[PDB]
């Protein structure tokens, strides 16, 4: 839809999109994050996590601190606008948030904060 986008992200350890921009009409906006490939979430999951630019490296830092059984993210981590589950091959999950959590003018990351991922696996959202 216009107030949602479909993610992937593989065996590549890539994500298939680096850029999202957000229509101002959208109150909410849905990220629907899957996983082509074959390995699983111990040496490959993925999650969709969003902050502004300013916090990704805190949220990464703290994430992949957290550890596996967290899904390498903090628990209760108010920079975190938004975020999945971490997922393994064949796994899918969603999440939405309110657009108003978004600023006009700032930038904001989108990032896997499996340990390393984000190397690869990031990219830009920001209002449209
Ligand atoms: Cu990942």
């Amino acid at each position: 839809a216009e107030c949602s986008v479909d993610i992937q992200g593989n065996d590549q350890m890539q994500f298939n999109t680096n850029a999202i921009t957000v229509d101002k009409s959208c109150k909410q906006f849905t990220v629907n994050l899957s996983h082509p490939g074959n390995l699983p979430k111990n040496v490959m999951g993925h999650n969709f996590v969003l902050s502004t630019a300013a916090d990704m490296q805190g949220v990464v830092t703290d994430g992949m601190a957290s550890g596996l059984d967290k899904d390498f993210l903090k628990p209760d981590d108010s920079r975190v606008i938004a975020q999945t589950k971490l997922i393994g091959s064949g796994e899918k999950d969603s999440v939405t948030f309110d657009v108003s959590k978004l600023k006009e003018g700032e930038q904001f990351m989108f990032f896997c904060t499996f340990p390393g991922h984000s190397a690869l696996m990031w990219g830009f959202l920001h209002l449209k």
